[PDB]
């Protein structure tokens, strides 16, 4: 039967719940998981990259901050088509990975957030026309999912009519982009992915912590302050640079170790 | 004037009928054929690779064993769409290649077997969940086409009800995958491609030669023992390693000669 | 919210209107524009290449000869879909580029010609079967657009019944290929792209200047001799080699400067 | 005249003194500096790589911890030969980089290209402003000189938290007596600790560029907790030397007489093989 | 404490003694060993490549035919300098690899890491076990010393069947006498045969690592039949030397005093340039 | 015997004497010659690159302007050591290449491989036919010896029109006298011109291969108009030397005692890193 052309970009928010786990998790990612993953999807994924997170900022924990990385894929077909379940070689995936990332507690576990999007941002709300010449960006990529039972249209209205205007009013914020999550692909609980750029951490803080104190607490709030959503369950995020050396289809040459 | 998205994996079974032809055939493949091919299909083939065959095992001749390599393409469009017949630069093809591969005797000819498949295996019959951590595989890839006149459903039933249970019972066999050949693309006479993994040549032989002696000779048989098909005409195969260095779109740097 | 699978090859005719602009234009292209472009379209462009123009041949100015290069993209999706207008990082594009290329004058400016085509030539009009072994080609790529008010079918008929037979008849011409421009993509004013191969510049001249003197001047002619179309507005062209080192998705490593 | 074959490995300890500087410094390193550097030395440097530092561990500030990265080169000739001062294209090197790294304090007009009589990049790499931290650039032989613990360890043995530390004894301290202290008092503590899986050391080639450091050591643990147990708690058993410039081990002035970084076994920034220009996220 | 500039080409003759071992040995080589090796010597080896052996020709066993590959390095310094024994990460080298290649007989617990006083990889590469075949690692200059037939041959002249053979004369045989036999009796048979298109030779650098071999020759043919016609049938003309260890040419004990491989002009496994990790078939 | 460590940069001035030859010469260089060359010297050449020439400026013919490219190598050992004459595979090198480049006049049977008693490529590269132009292959140190103008210029300062010129004084002229004219009369005119942003020079290493040239200079401008203003108009102030072989600067015989090219700062043809075979346009 036919396979549908379905160009998409996806983001996975990869936490590391203890610094003691960092060397093991990073080793699995770069030594074991890159080659397994390239082996599977090289013919139908056009780009596969990791964007290591900047140091977690003050209060970043309340935003479900991914302390390892954002993992990004660009797909030509849906990876959730049931025909793609079959693989000659399955990935080497120890249970420990789920512990390191926080899906399994070693107090409450966190879901694994794997959000599919169109390849192009749907909404350009601030900073259209910004070029790389204009300077280094502190790119705060945030996904949110309204609580079960909350009308999606109500939440959309809050996000674009109450939240985004505070971003627009802050000169510290240089860029605001958004897309709806493709819920039809894999059941992801998130509803929106936004990327919100600052010059630096102080600017992120000024706007996302201090300026947002102006917002009323919504009746569905899951925490007392913005983003008003349960960390790691209904909000995940990461702050990343413009560039990553881990453009894995182009740049990987095996696990070469330091002398 | 639309072009259909038609993601496919194809396999060509490349023999070398005499050791005296090996240097010439290998030279044409790596020095001439790679650059011509990449020149033509770089924009719509996402992977192009050669898997050199392991040394022919005992009785491998009876299985249409490809003594040079399996050639693998992953396509985004059908190469058989008539619009793709037009090429700025046509491939440099000495017709001696056909002598070297055995399509032309220098003895009747053997056909050129080029089988199109979906990119993902259709049936996972044994070893689901095996990872590269489980060990090196001796991967026996075999394509079969039932003789003219044999009902294809009764061939399918023999294959899955008599042959595959013998693989399932053998501990030497670690993996069985299969896909129906896309006969609609190019007229290929083959009906199935299977891949059957062992630890080694001895395991391959214990199962595919000794255990298969329990099978009854079908009425349509073209040889006396399994696979009961005419070698190189109705069955072709190769045993290959998990890995090849000949991943041509990523790894080719021109024909560099030994000093 | 589906994206259509629309594989296409596009060509941009990049002039350099004074030699004093060459170092600046070339620097912008290779230092600034390559990384901007790759950043944008890596997940949906399978090939991106520059073919530097051979030295402008005698009377080449009358063919809208692009004195810098042909820029070539192979797309999987239409870049003119309005959803693709949104980009996180906009290309660094100084106004000076348009002066250097000749869109912005100083006497008259020239349009920016960006012609979309199918990935495979539609008409193979001479030289089918030619291989790279047959020798080095002087590849003259020319796009034409009939003037405003001229009936397109009447231009087509002139092109294929009067112009092409002269090319076909000349032993100096080794290859003729043509496609209709996909005018529905971006409104490009051109109607056809042809590629016409010679051994060298002398052969080009013999045919495209001397043999073409046999044509009657059409009633819509915008200049006295073939191509009878206004240079850079209704005709653009470049002569290029079979090979380019600038296959940018595979070969670019940053702007490494000479020692 | 001839050029001497002089194979060496060098290490530069790159700090980032405020998180607000991080995006700017990182951009300069990866977008501007890599291409300038590769352009200059491609013909005589066989490896050029960056090892980004793990998050600064508790009390890492006392060890001159580099909050950005370790920069590593493998040379075939000495970069400090005076004939190598001449370069067709000099590095684009604003004074801001020294501010971001902590070599100099923040100031007006630091977007300006560095000024020196000779090469800007070479001069920046000798920075020693009394109000900042010196620029530490240590040359070594390509092979570790002393293997003091964990010989035979393979990559199959597991992920390492590799703590690379360089030390330089203070002005007036006899080098031979610092050496003896290092190898007879310090190193036995590392050997005794089950948490330390490797100890390697080389003498700094001071003759190359006047680097004030004397030794580079690399000391491996499983993780930050192991590093802390050994390098902070276990070292409390040491007597404070008469020359100490701080109260606890390393007893040396942070960022002036000791620099360090903890890094992973692998880096994706193997720049002569892996760099493809400054591709930006979509 | 200087390191000498010592440009060299080395060849290792890699056998596979049973077809059942091939998938395991090939996996170790390509999945495990490449990255360990590149990690160790990237800064001072300018090329590292594998040339898989063509199928063993008839009577190839008598020439110590390597059934897996030739491994080739181009070195800038001697790997045998004792300072190069020290390695941050040692090679993952199970004893099994020695069984698969035929250095040692099969035995219990050969999945263990090689046990050595010094570096395991270096020890492995000196394997010289009485019940197996020695590990043959021959160092050469980068340029062939003697060009004896086919000077001026280009790649346009056609595909070569390149037979690379190393020989070492037995215990007690004068080296000058063996040299004289090689060049005055053996080589003129190659020169007369039109099936032989190329003859090249170099003296083994015996001083680097104690290699028992004395010469490396490379001898080209069009194909296996040409090889056999010359190296088997034409060589029957030679008289059997008094030192002979087998009845026919090469008159040397297979795998101990002669190793060989027939290889193609090109390899995809130019590892410093072409390796991208162990990507597995779908 | 040992090989001397001899790091050098070499330049070859590649002309194309007729536009009709351009497709053929260009094909040979990129399709045939790159792989033959990389095959030979990958282990001891650290960089191999082609810089295509900008279009020949007005009066460029009087400067021996290379209408194809500059070919650049960075060597670790001398290519002219006699031991390097031996090569397993010689370059595919038809006489026609010498026609295309202007080393020899056009003639029958020039598709023939070059015939030499030693290596054909090395012999091609010593071409010096009385009816053509010699083959100019100049060896230099890897670092410019003299920095005479524009020290400290970065790539941020803008695009360069880089005019690389080599000169050799005629038979009989005292080399010290030529040197003094170059540096006391010619260079000051470059230093004085505001259009000139950079002047670098090195002495040709004449001991390597007997190159006739004595100096290589690189002289930068903004563009072709700047080049002409300085190198044609400003140079009219110079007195004609008594050894002049043409009436105006450079006063040397085009293509025999002066060769040159104007090139950009960047080339895509960094051949050891960037070459992936001869992929043809669709
Ligand atoms: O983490 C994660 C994973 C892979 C595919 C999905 O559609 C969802 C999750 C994950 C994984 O990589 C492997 C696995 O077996 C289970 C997981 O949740
Ligand atoms: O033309 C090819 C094969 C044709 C064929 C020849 C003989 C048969 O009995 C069946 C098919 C062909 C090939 O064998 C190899 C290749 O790489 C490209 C080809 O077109
Ligand atoms: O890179 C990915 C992809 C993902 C995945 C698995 C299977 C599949 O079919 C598609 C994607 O699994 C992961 C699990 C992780 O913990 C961390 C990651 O970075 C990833
Ligand atoms: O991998 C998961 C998903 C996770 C989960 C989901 C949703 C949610 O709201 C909280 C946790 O629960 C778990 C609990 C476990 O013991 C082990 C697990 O592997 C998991
Ligand atoms: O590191 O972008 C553009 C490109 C064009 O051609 C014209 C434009 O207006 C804009
Ligand atoms: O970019 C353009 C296009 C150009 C033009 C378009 C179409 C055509 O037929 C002729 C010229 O006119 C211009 C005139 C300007 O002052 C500045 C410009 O940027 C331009
Ligand atoms: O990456 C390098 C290269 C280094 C260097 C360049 C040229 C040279 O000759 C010697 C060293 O300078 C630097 C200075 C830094 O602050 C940070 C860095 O990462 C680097
Ligand atoms: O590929 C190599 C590299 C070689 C080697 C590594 C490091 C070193 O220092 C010297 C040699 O060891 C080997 C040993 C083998 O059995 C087979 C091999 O292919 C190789
Ligand atoms: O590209 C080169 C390499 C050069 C060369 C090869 C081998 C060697 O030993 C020395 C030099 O020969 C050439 C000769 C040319 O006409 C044009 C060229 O571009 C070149
Ligand atoms: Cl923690
Ligand atoms: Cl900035
Ligand atoms: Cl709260
Ligand atoms: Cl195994
Ligand atoms: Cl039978
Ligand atoms: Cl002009
Ligand atoms: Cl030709
Ligand atoms: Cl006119
Ligand atoms: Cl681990
Ligand atoms: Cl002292
Ligand atoms: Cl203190
Ligand atoms: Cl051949
Ligand atoms: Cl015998
Ligand atoms: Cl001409
Ligand atoms: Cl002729
Ligand atoms: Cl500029
Ligand atoms: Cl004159």
């Amino acid at each position: 039967a036919d396979f549908k052309f379905e160009p998409m970009r996806s983001l996975i928010y990869v936490d590391c719940v203890s610094e003691d786990y960092r060397p093991k998790l990073q080793r699995w990612i770069y030594k074991v998981h890159i080659p397994d993953s390239i082996s599977q999807f090289e013919p139908y994924v056009t780009k596969y990259a990791f964007y290591p997170s900047f140091p977690i900022p003050p209060q970043g924990d309340r935003f479900g901050y991914a302390r390892m990385q954002l993992t990004e894929h660009h797909w030509l077909v849906s990876d959730l088509d049931p025909r793609l379940e079959i693989k000659a070689i399955a990935e080497t995936f120890p249970m420990d990975v789920l512990v390191w990332q926080g899906q399994i507690p070693a107090a409450e576990g966190n879901p694994f957030i794997f959000a599919f999007l169109p390849m192009w941002w749907e909404k350009d709300l601030k900073g259209k026309g910004r070029t790389i010449e204009d300077g280094a960006n502190y790119r705060f990529n945030m996904t949110i999912g309204f609580p079960e039972g909350v009308d999606k249209a109500e939440g959309e209205k809050w996000l674009f009519e109450k939240v985004v205007p505070i971003l627009q009013a802050a000169p510290e914020c240089t860029r605001v982009l958004a897309s709806a999550v493709k819920k039809d692909i894999n059941g992801c609980v998130m509803d929106w992915v936004l990327e919100i750029w600052f010059e630096n951490q102080s600017g992120w803080y000024k706007v996302m912590v201090d300026d947002m104190k102006a917002l009323e607490k919504p009746s569905w709030a899951q925490q007392d302050a913005f983003p008003f959503l349960k960390p790691y369950h209904n909000v995940c995020s990461a702050a990343v640079a413009d560039y990553t050396p881990s453009n894995n289809l182009a740049n990987y040459r095996g696990y070469i170790t330091m002398r």
